[PDB]
């Protein structure tokens, strides 16, 4: 028969494999012509597989890259002008990789050129947090300085943006062995552990969900209009470079001024971590000087858009997708990711020419220019956003399936809790000493909700990944999942190699998964899903389900207000309406449940299903969150803090932050009141998209 | 049987008499107890007819109101400060109206309080051109002056707004007999022309699409936020106050400084028509004093919606609506749509009690407050957008039934144009000389095409009316018809008793429509259309017909571009790019009509019948147009210029309008290259909506 177990076992480890090796001999970067080669390999490959259709799409686009004859650099110089110490010019490329001049050295994608002097602050994190304890309690100023920053925590692009409104000139970002070296294993080739010389390479754009910074709002097609570079969306304006840990090490050990106001403040390194400004006493006369040569270029880039056309619903759209394109070889990220892709493309081709079609119409995509800031995803969406708000059902990513082998992680719209639970127990946990046991039931263990027990945690989704413009942008419901580390406190870090040249076929193979057993789990969660999405009669969305978490979110804004009673009862800032909206909603949401159940009739079931689909739309508010007319989603954003996180009620949250810092504090809780009017108004209003229509 | 001729018969002049008669007794104007009276009455009656539901929804919104012990008035004041004349402070009421206390006196809703004094510059229809024409060539100031404009030819809120950036502190407003006193026709009570003390209501608001000045984007309901009335949306800057001729003879006849530039800026009066400023020698000592009142309050007001849901689509709404509300008796406006609308009502509520039910759901509305600037529609489509915008087939506006009895009058979408000539083309023309024809024959043969010979007229929709928000904003199709005059050249200027006292009952019975046979045509147009929108089992919408207009449009746009041919070669302005999109759409249209004749399967048709409703919803930008993010259609806005006209290619048309006289070309021909490609760009992803779905 042809259902859901003959598609999971037509996925096999070993197929997995042979993608994963295929896709991670060379270097595939965006706009390159090995990237292009890819492409073509992946359409041609998807048409055998037995696609309906597979076409390339391709945008121009702002891309960044290094000086091939000018390289970027940093340098300790003295009183007299000479350079005395410069950082590495490349890492030392991993053992048996041969054409090492088409490796692209660590360079932060967007900087602007630029060769600024100064002294030195380190800033740890350099998060919001970070900056308000410089500045407002050691009463340190980054102005005209140079910030030496960690990677980790937060999304690079959020640093250097803290960095900029300090006043800061310069930024540096290195990897601490604290956040990327786990204690007991070896350094690579040897462990999975970064060596001294590896270095984080990442777009430092200030996110904004434009994708293309010349091109916001419309596709970056032949004849698109473009804003100049000084009109350009997220770009920094401050020069930034990162650093592996032995360059750092030479760069803080000098650093006087101010101890570290605490040991959160230290990293591992065998230096004092002092804040500065500047060297201590002998040096005091030493600077630092950055050499940022890289250029940003309109570049050609092509997405890879497979269709297989629904049997009943060809009209309505599931969308499987993940990025091609890496920093350096791709072994992890994304290609771990890509190779489960092509094994579902695979397994669906299977049925699909024994005779076989999906109900509703699948879309494959392997996107480009994810790693310069979602712009392959973004331009395609922006091209087709008109067929995706009438059609798209839901978006599954596929960017890295594993970034450790210790449990399962998920991030999706509370739509897709009760599909991911379901789909979870009725698949084979792959962990050691959870042989015959579900996938839930290891995944609940290992990582427990912290609200509701006997139920595993799911996290909201924010930014730093192509589902972003669907989910944030478009209102269509979306998920990711794949499988991870215990160390749930260096979430957002990325695993110890995260883009860096060491990430590599060998890495996977070796370290994370051998028998390629948690990337078969991996294909079997993301391919589940999208066939349940595809093929289910009723989509398999719950309503109650945000029902339950929009009242959580609900009473997590309250409490954060309720931290300024006084300013609550001078300007009557008042929660009420909201509570009763979200009361409506869960009202309304277990009337639709019902009917949902108790109603054959192919109109009824496709206004039913039309209700479910839509219910992620009626979210989005079309004149987007105050300043940011690309984040629409009245419920979910990205942190302003943290694009790798999600916040809840984002409008209000933003409006609450740091409010009593604010000069006119009138002014400031009347836009509170605004937003809360919003989300009540928001909620209420997709509330009654789940009623009677008539 | 149930079909639409059955319908059509049920529709009687009697009864649409009968109701006019009831409608008009007593004023109706918005936030008053009488209107909302009547809105308990219809609500009451609409249930009677046998509707499934009928509710008030209501709004607190900003209206505008005359000071009962303060009135508004204007001054001629000499030099020792003695107001030596002085302007009406109520019209004299027709015959046999008792109530009179409780008729608002003329004045300008929105109107800001203050007594400014100065001198007069007649500035003609305050027209854009008329402005060009005083500063450009006859070199006249109007700083600091009072100007002074004769109604017609646009939208009165666009002549508030030019004399506010051209400087002015005030504005009279004044009928002139040349554009309201249709020759050899006598004055009320005895004809329907325009008394020398009767003078036009109306806002002048600075009409954006917003709705209540003082909640764009979001309905007005109970727990809204406002914004403070400095941030509000549209009202003017200027005390502004409306008379009639016979006051108006009294200001213009002392006018002196330079001659009037021509013939045109002639109106009837015995005067010589200068245009100042100020008044000739012997009284260029007297001064013109406005003394302004008014307040702005924010008030209830109240929409009555029925429901009569479908039977096989009631998640698919038909929408006929028209306001309720009425500057004094409502006569003509809106009581005569009113009328209409609650026969169509009476008439779809009779086949449902013999068990017949339409195939669509269909929403008839009452809009409270169109009058003060469509506020009631506004509001509900705020508050309803996400329901209507995934649910909704087409609006069908009434408001006034005749303003003439010679032909025919219909704006609509062009998805509409072979519905319209259809439908009519099954009607019987009520005209003298065409009895036995046909109404499309008599509408073709008074009233033809520019074009196409064989066709008769249809114009584009701007603003004006309740369709503006279903239609610009949200990309409902939309569309209205109703009895006109022969004058084409007053087409914008309202017929003489437009928004006086006058627009009685007695007007319309005695003078416009004794047999209530034009009344009874317009209710066979709209309530045909709504039922066959309602009950067609394809949707009637001819896509291949906006093919048809897109490309006179880019013909239009493109000659208007070409009276700079010097500008388009050095700044490479190209249509190329719009034509292309045209063309592919074309064509694209063609085969998709094919499949729509060549496909039973519900499936299939709620598919195709999807691509139909959402084709107009594809024209929608969610970026809107430039400063103006409530216009989102691409193809038609209110033209800037004048509300009441549609234009068609606005972001382009007002990118190039007047682009001679920008200081920076570079930068301002840039802006128009970027209006072709969103043009072009929203072109062809609309026409992408009607390709294969996969
Ligand atoms: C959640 O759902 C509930 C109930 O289903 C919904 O209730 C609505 O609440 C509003 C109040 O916010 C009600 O408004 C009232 O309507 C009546 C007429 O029907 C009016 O008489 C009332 O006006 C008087 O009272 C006001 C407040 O005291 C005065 O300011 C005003 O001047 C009047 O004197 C009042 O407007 C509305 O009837 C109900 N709807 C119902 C019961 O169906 C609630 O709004 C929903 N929550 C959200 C956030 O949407
Ligand atoms: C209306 O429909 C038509 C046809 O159905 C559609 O045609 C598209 O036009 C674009 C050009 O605007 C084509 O783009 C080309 O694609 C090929 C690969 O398929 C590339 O080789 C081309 O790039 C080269 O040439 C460029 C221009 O000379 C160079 O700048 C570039 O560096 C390359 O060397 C080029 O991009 C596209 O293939 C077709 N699509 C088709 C034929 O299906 C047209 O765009 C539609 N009109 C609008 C306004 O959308
Ligand atoms: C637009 C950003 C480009 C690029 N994006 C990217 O490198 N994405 C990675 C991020 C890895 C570290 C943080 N991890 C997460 O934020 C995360 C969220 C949900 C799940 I299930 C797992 C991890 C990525 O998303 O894989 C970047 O971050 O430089
Ligand atoms: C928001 C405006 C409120 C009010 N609206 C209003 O008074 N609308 C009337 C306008 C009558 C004169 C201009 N006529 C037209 O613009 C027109 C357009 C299409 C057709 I078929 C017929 C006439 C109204 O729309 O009836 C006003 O104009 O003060
Ligand atoms: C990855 O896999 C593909 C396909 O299995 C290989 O590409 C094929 O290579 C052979 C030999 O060059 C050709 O005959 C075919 O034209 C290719 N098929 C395509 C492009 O679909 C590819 O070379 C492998 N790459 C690596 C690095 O091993
Ligand atoms: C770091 O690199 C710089 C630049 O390549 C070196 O400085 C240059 O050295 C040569 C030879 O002494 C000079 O002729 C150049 O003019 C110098 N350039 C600059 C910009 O200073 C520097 O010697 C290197 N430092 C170390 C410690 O290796
Ligand atoms: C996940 O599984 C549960 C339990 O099997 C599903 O809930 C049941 O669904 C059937 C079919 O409608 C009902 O009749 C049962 O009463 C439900 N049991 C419950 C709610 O405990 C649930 O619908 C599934 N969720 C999906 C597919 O989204
Ligand atoms: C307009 O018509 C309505 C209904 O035909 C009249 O209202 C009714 O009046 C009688 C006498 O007051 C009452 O018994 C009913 O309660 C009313 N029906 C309603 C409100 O639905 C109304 O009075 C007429 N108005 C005028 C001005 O003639
Ligand atoms: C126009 O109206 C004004 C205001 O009502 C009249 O001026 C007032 O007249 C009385 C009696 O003479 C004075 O005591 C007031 O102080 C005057 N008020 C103002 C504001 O001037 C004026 O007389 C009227 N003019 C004509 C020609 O009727
Ligand atoms: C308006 O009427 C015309 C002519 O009757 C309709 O066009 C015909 O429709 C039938 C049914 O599909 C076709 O088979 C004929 O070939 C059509 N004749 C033509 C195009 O000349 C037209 O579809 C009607 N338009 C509506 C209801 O929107
Ligand atoms: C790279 O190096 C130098 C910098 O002036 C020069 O040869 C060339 O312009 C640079 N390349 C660019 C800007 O693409
Ligand atoms: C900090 O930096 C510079 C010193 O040059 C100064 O101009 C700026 O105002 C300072 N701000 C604070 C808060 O010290
Ligand atoms: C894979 O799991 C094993 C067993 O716990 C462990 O040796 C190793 O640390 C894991 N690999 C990674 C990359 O975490
Ligand atoms: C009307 O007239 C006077 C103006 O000062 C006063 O009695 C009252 O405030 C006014 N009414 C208003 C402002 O509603
Ligand atoms: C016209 O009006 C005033 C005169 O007071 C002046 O300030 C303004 O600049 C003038 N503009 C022109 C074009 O004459
Ligand atoms: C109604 O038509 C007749 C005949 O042409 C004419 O007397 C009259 O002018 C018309 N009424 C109006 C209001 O135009
Ligand atoms: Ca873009
Ligand atoms: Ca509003
Ligand atoms: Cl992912
Ligand atoms: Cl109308
Ligand atoms: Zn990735
Ligand atoms: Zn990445
Ligand atoms: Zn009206
Ligand atoms: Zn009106």
């Amino acid at each position: 028969k042809h259902n859901m177990k003959a598609f999971l076992d037509e996925l096999k480890a070993e197929n997995i494999k042979k993608f994963l090796y295929n896709f991670t001999q060379i270097p595939h970067l965006a706009g390159t012509e090995q990237n292009f080669q890819l492409a073509k390999q992946i359409q041609s490959q998807w048409k055998e597989f037995g696609l309906d259709s597979v076409e390339l799409a391709h945008y121009d686009v702002l891309l960044s890259y290094p000086n091939k004859t000018h390289p970027n650099y940093i340098s300790i110089i003295n009183e007299d002008g000479n350079e005395i110490f410069n950082t590495s010019l490349f890492e030392p490329p991993p053992p048996g990789y041969e054409n090492v001049s088409d490796i692209v050295p660590p360079f932060s994608a967007f900087s602007p050129q630029g060769m600024p002097e100064g002294d030195l602050v380190y800033v740890n994190y350099a998060r919001t947090e970070d900056f308000f304890k410089l500045e407002r309690d050691m009463k340190i100023n980054c102005s005209g300085k140079i910030v030496i920053a960690r990677y980790g925590k937060v999304f690079r692009g959020n640093k250097v943006k803290n960095a900029q409104l300090a006043g800061a000139k310069g930024v540096i970002l290195y990897s601490d062995p604290a956040d990327y070296f786990a204690p007991g294993v070896k350094s690579y080739p040897d462990g999975w552990n970064l060596p001294g010389g590896g270095v984080q390479r990442g777009n430092i754009l200030n996110l904004n969900g434009a994708g293309d910074p010349l091109t916001p709002g419309y596709p970056a097609n032949e004849y698109a209009y473009r804003r100049g570079i000084a009109e350009a969306v997220g770009l920094p304006s401050i020069p930034v470079h990162p650093i592996g840990y032995y360059d750092a090490q030479k760069l803080l050990e000098k650093m006087g001024g101010s101890a570290p106001p605490d040991s959160s403040w230290r990293g591992s390194l065998k230096v004092p971590y002092n804040v500065g400004p500047g060297f201590t006493g002998n040096f005091s006369t030493q600077k630092v000087k950055m050499h940022i040569h890289s250029t940003n270029e309109v570049t050609r880039i092509y997405n890879v858009i497979g269709t297989l056309r629904g049997a009943v619903e060809p009209d309505r759209y599931v969308i499987l997708g993940g990025h091609r394109d890496s920093w350096v070889f791709g072994g992890i990220d994304p290609q771990s990711g890509a190779a489960v892709v092509h094994e579902i493309v695979r397994s669906f081709g299977t049925l699909k020419k024994e005779g076989w079609r999906p109900r509703r119409t699948i879309l494959f995509a392997s996107w480009d220019a994810e790693e310069f800031g979602l712009l392959g995803s973004t331009e395609w969406a922006e091209e087709n956003s008109r067929l995706l708000q009438e059609r798209g059902v839901a978006y599954i990513n596929a960017d890295s399936s594993i970034e450790g082998n210790y449990t399962l992680r998920v991030d999706c719209t509370p739509l897709m809790y009760s599909l991911v639970h379901n789909l979870t127990k009725e698949l084979k946990s792959p962990d050691e000493g959870f042989e015959g046991k579900s996938l839930y039931e290891s995944w609940t263990k290992k990582s427990p909700s912290p609200e509701f027990s006997g139920m595993p945690r799911i996290s909201k989704l924010g930014s730093g990944n192509d589902f972003e413009v669907f989910f944030q942008r478009l209102g269509i419901a979306s998920g990711r999942a794949r499988y991870t580390k215990n160390w749930e406190t260096n979430k957002f870090s990325g695993y110890p190699l995260y883009h860096s040249v060491y990430e590599t076929y060998e890495l996977v193979e070796k370290f994370y998964d051998p028998m390629f057993k948690y990337h078969l789990t991996v294909a079997q969660v993301r391919g589940g899903m999208v066939f349940e999405l595809a093929n289910s009669i009723v989509l398999p969305f719950d309503c109650r389900d945000y029902a339950v978490v929009l009242r959580k979110y609900a009473d997590k804004i309250y409490s954060i207000s309720m931290k300024h009673p006084q300013e609550m009862k001078t300007y009557s800032v008042s929660f009420d309406s909201l509570f009763s909206a979200v009361k409506n909603f869960t009202e309304i949401a277990s009337k639709f449940s019902e009917r949902l159940q108790d109603f054959s009739n192919p109109i009824v079931l496709r206004m039913m299903n039309d209700q479910l689909m839509f219910l992620e739309r009626a979210f989005i508010d079309p004149l987007g969150l105050p300043d940011r007319p690309f984040y629409r989603h009245v419920i979910y954003a990205p942190s302003s803090h943290n694009k790798y996180a999600g916040e809840s009620f984002p409008g209000i949250y933003d409006a609450l932050f740091d409010i009593e810092s604010k000069v006119d504090p009138s002014k400031a809780w009347g836009e509170v009141k605004r937003q809360i009017y919003v989300a009540a108004f928001t909620v209420q209003a997709a509330a009654e998209t789940l009623s009677e229509v008539a």
